[PDB]
């Protein structure tokens, strides 16, 4: 089988990290952030 979903309508501004469209630029770039913040480092021990 084959299956997938996809947003109803169409927006100018969308999120190629994870699938998140927004009809503003406003709710995409506040949205990307769960995409940038965390480190690949993290807390080192030392
Ligand atoms: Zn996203």
């Amino acid at each position: 089988g084959s299956s997938g979903s996809s947003g109803t309508g169409e927006k100018p501004f969308k999120c190629g990290e994870c699938g998140k469209s927004y009809n503003q630029r406003v709710h995409l770039t506040q949205h990307q952030r769960v995409h940038t913040g965390e480190k690949p480092s993290g807390p080192s021990s030392g």
